[PDB]
């Protein structure tokens, strides 16, 4: 069997539906009037044109037949996150956009799984949001990767880990609102190259800073985008830990002992990248993710794996086995 | 023999000369009274603490033969730049720093090579001071990655680097003034995270707006720091290039295409990385670097090439055979 557990959906959102939260900054969905394209709207400018797939969960499991994918678990487009607003008025946001999530998995909840997102710029509301959502049906919670100038090492941020590690909610964490400001202005560098430090940084946040060190063992979570440059810098991480105190202050181990803690998605588009990719995380800790249906996602879903040198016991651990025990799947 | 050819020096400069720059931003040397220590200071702030190899040619001569390796370029610390300041000033600057670079060199000029620092905020002052400096001896010019705002595809930088390949001027690209704001305060999260990040945007920069196409093939070209993280995420960069006609528009052929056109140093500290560096680059553009003599540089220089399962001929190449047709060193 086929598990697909990092892509992407955005409800039927309606510009007056919006309006009501943030005629400015909230994101709505314009549908085409055929009814198979569309665009991601903030207010009345043109964000991200989408897919059908992106919406209509009934098209979205036509397509997973084609592609051979059994259960895909699928969370909120990052624009759906509301960081930047009031909380009271995010918890609102959140509270609607799960359960536009459970409604688009109705379609076929054997097939279709769902993670919520929470309004992580209050730790009260996320924390209780977070739990709701499980019991409601959610597998789990998505959370960008920082909250402005909160990185995951962030004491709030470190407390919403503790409360989902000790609940049992598994964690995606997703690269959003990157960093850069002005210079990566065309051909989607920030996709490109900040993306992938985003990523990279949210893991080392947690290491260099001790967190894996008082979080509890018990923690499911999961990095993005392969944990994005993070296993190919990682010795550039532990020479500087081993020569430099202030590296090494609050990290008691040397920081790649810290690979048992964490997992990775798949995605990283490279036989070679994907080699590297478990020999640091090992066969265990890399599952398949293809952040469908966005153009830079592999369009062959699991591709990459199947026609990897990899051993067939990982390749069935990456396609399927981690994929059900982080997320507890039938 | 050995060559590595990344390396730092800071040069004996007083509190008083470098007052007379600007007596707030401009960076001098103070050492300690015995002699073996000393800071880099901006003004009155301490703002590296350094130690006698950085700025005692004789010492590091001594240095060197404890380490094994026969020649070493070396060339300005990052902090020595001055992009930020007016033109004529850093023009006035550089010309220093440069003359500095020589006298350092003068200790054994035929085991201390040197690169020179341009003021490349002004491109008239940028390229005369460039050809100057081969002229009175330096292998070559040093740049920063960016100028501000300003990535390597900026005509400004374009036009610096043409300039150079068509008098035939080796370029090393250093990351420096790393993007990130107020996010990577503690850990030297700077160095682990935005260093690498910085290089693979200078990279893609080039190859992704065409530059490459309009730059001649003459261009010697090297990217600091294995070229950051680069060569793991360019599969990512390929099927974004091929899943996105914006990605497209200004790259004719897809991205990978492009690595027979620059260098990258060996410096990635893990046999794996390097591996899959010169799985990417081809044995014959990877050259063996070391940051000397700063904490983050691998204390044994050339330590992690001899110690690979490379060929004989790679070996060779990255600790000696690349370095000298691209300084053209005898
Ligand atoms: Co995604
Ligand atoms: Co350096």
């Amino acid at each position: 069997p086929r598990i697909d557990m990092h892509s992407h959906f955005f409800p039927r959102i309606s510009e007056q539906e919006a309006a009501k939260f943030d005629a400015n900054h909230a994101p709505w969905l314009q549908v085409s009037a055929k009814g198979d394209t569309g665009s991601i709207m903030m207010g009345k400018n043109n964000f991200r044109p989408v897919y059908q797939a992106l919406w209509d969960p009934a098209f979205r499991i036509e397509e997973m037949d084609a592609q051979g994918v059994d259960v895909q678990v699928t969370c909120a487009t990052p624009v759906m996150f509301g960081y930047t607003w009031e909380a009271n008025k995010a918890a609102q946001w959140a509270e609607r956009m799960n359960d536009f999530a459970l409604e688009f998995a109705a379609a076929n909840p054997q097939r279709i799984k769902v993670l919520a997102q929470v309004p992580l710029q209050d730790l009260d509301l996320a924390c209780k949001e977070a739990s709701r959502a499980v019991a409601a049906g959610h597998l789990g919670i998505q959370i960008g990767n920082h909250l402005g100038d909160k990185d995951l090492d962030d004491a709030t941020l470190e407390a919403f880990l503790t409360h989902c590690a000790n609940e049992d909610i598994p964690i995606l964490v997703h690269p959003w609102d990157m960093m850069g400001g002005q210079r990566m202005k065309k051909w989607m560098l920030p996709w490109l190259v900040a993306m992938p430090a985003e990523t990279q940084l949210a893991i080392l946040s947690l290491i260099l800073s001790g967190a894996f060190e008082r979080i509890p063992k018990s923690l499911k979570i999961c990095f993005g985008h392969g944990g994005g440059s993070f296993a190919f810098l990682l010795g550039r991480v532990d020479n500087a830990w081993r020569h430099r105190d202030i590296v090494r202050e609050d990290c008691p181990r040397p920081p790649s002992e810290y690979v048992d803690r964490f997992f990775v998605d798949s995605a990283v588009f490279n036989p070679g990248a994907l080699e590297l990719l478990v020999s640091v995380m090992g066969e265990d800790r890399v599952m398949l993710g293809s952040d469908y249906p966005f153009p830079l996602g592999e369009q062959k879903i699991g591709g990459l794996v199947l026609s990897s040198n990899l051993g067939e016991s990982a390749k069935d651990k990456i396609i399927s086995g981690n994929a059900s025990k982080f997320f507890n799947i039938n």
